[PDB]
């Protein structure tokens, strides 16, 4: 189902702002990140193995930017920020899938 | 049997991560290693519908799930605390001994 791919695939997007976006010593922190990887997981799990999808440049840059994401929290843990420049560049690839995302690519 | 080795690899991927010291230069990939094969693991499984009527599965997951929690909120170095490294080391041996009888 498509729609559900693009119900799935924005929550994933909104739960990535949420953890980027707050304060660094913020204390829901840790629990951000825990259900970020959560979402991912699932997200990963569901999808990645769809075929057709990775002809999709909203899940190209989906899976992108969570393999960014993931391999920065599990190489230091989930309070160190990521990098500004990787961060923005997340953000940036979050804008441009969720554009592709919204008109069924 | 597929699920058998599967198993049994990730169990092995279990015992090298815990049995490293802190001053290993390997724990971060080991950590990053093993964190894969359990989200392949969990993904490849967790759907089947069996399994979970299988004691090497609970067993599993119970302890990768420990070994997850743990990791999710610390950096690859932070040790897993002593008595629950060793908890989740004795599940590995139980499951096993279920795993290799087919249970």
């Amino acid at each position: 189902e498509d729609e559900e791919y693009i119900k799935d695939t924005s929550a994933v997007i909104s739960k990535v702002r949420s953890t980027l976006s707050m304060q660094k010593t913020d204390p829901n922190v840790a629990d951000a990140v825990a259900e970020l990887r959560e979402a991912s997981n699932s997200w990963v799990a569901k999808y990645r193995k769809e075929k057709a999808l990775l002809g999709k440049a909203s899940f190209r840059d989906i899976y992108s930017a969570l393999n960014a994401v993931s391999g920065h929290y599990v190489s230091f843990g989930p309070t160190a920020p990521i990098p500004a420049k990787r961060k923005a560049r997340i953000l940036e690839e979050m804008e441009t899938a969720e554009k592709a995302l919204t008109r069924g690519r």
